[PDB]
C-alpha cells in the first residue's frame, strides 16, 4: 500500500492538508501524535474539530486518560505499526503529526523501510514572525468559547482538579504557558478564563511563543526522512 507522510512542526497545516488529501482519496488519516491520544485535551493538544474533519476518518493511537501519562512513543510506535498492518489490504493511509519522539521511531524502525509506496511531504516554519501570526490566530482559535468543544483554558480548568493530572500538564505545551503565565501573575487555574480584556493578549502571546520554542526544536530533533 502507498504511505503519504505528512511530518513538521506545529501550526504548520499539516491536518488540513491530511483532511484534504483524505477528501480526495477516501483514506483514513491516522495522527503521528501521542499528545493527541488524550481527548480530554483535545482542544489544547491541536486535534482538529468534528466540523472540520469534513466526514473524513482521523485515527488516534489510543485513546486514554490524561492522568495515564501521555502515551510513551514505543507503545505509540507499535499501535502505529498495528493500525497499518490490519488494513495492509486497503490501497493508501495518510500519516500525518509533529510527534519528535514517534518520528523517530520511524525513522529507526524495519518496518517501513519495505513493502510499501511513500509520498512523503516534510513541512517547514520559515519567517519567525509569519510563525508567529499563525501561532497566534491557532491560540485565539483553542480560546474560542463553542457550543460544542471546551476551550484550552476550559480542558485546563477542568483537569486541575484532579492532583495526578497537574505535573502532567506542565510538561504539555500550551497548558505549560498557561500554567506558567496564571502563576506569574497570582491568578488561580480556575480564574484563568475569566482573565481580562488585555491580560488574555499576553497570554496568547505567550503561548504563540512556546509554540516558536517548540516548532524551533522540532526542525533541530525530527529525522530526515528517506
Ligand atoms: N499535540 C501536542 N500538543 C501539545 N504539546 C505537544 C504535542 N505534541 C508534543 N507536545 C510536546 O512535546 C513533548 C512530546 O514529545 P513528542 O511527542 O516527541 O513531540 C510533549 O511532552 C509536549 O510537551
Ligand atoms: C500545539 C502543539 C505544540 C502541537 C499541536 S499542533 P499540530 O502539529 O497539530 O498542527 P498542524 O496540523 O501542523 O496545524
Ligand atoms: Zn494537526
Ligand atoms: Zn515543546
Amino acid at each position: 500500500m502507498l504511505l503519504h507522510l505528512i511530518y513538521g512542526p506545529t501550526c504548520s497545516g499539516k491536518t488540513d492538508m491530511a483532511i484534504q488529501i483524505a477528501q480526495e482519496t477516501g483514506w483514513p488519516v491516522v495522527a503521528l501524535d501521542r499528545v493527541q491520544c488524550c481527548p480530554q485535551i483535545a482542544t489544547g493538544s491541536g486535534r482538529p474539530l468534528e466540523s472540520e474533519l469534513q466526514s473524513t476518518r482521523r485515527i488516534y493511537l489510543d485513546s486514554r486518560p490524561l492522568t495515564e501519562g501521555i502515551l510513551d512513543a514505543e507503545s505509540a510506535h507499535r499501535r502505529l505499526i498495528f493500525e497499518v498492518d490490519w488494513r495492509k489490504s486497503e490501497e493508501g493511509l495518510i500519516l500525518e503529526g509533529g510527534s519528535i519522539s514517534l518520528l523517530n521511531c520511524m525513522a529507526k524502525s524495519p518496518f517501513w523501510r519495505s513493502g510499501f509506496q511513500w509520498h512523503v511531504k516534510r513541512l517547514r516554519l520559515g519567517d519567525s514572525d509569519a510563525f508567529l501570526t499563525r501561532a497566534k490566530q491557532r491560540v485565539a482559535e483553542m480560546f474560542a468559547i463553542r457550543e460544542d468543544r471546551p476551550s484550552l483554558l476550559e480542558e485546563l480548568a477542568e483537569l486541575w482538579n484532579y492532583p495526578a493530572a497537574r505535573p502532567i500538564l506542565e510538561d504539555i505545551d500550551g497548558y505549560r504557558c498557561a500554567i506558567r503565565f496564571a502563576r506569574k501573575h497570582d491568578l488561580a487555574i480556575s480564574q484563568l478564563p475569566n482573565i481580562d480584556a488585555g491580560r488574555h493578549v499576553e497570554l496568547i502571546e505567550a503561548i504563540a511563543n512556546e509554540y516558536l520554542e517548540h516548532a524551533l526544536s522540532q526542525e533541530r530533533d525530527f529525522p530526515q526522512w528517506p
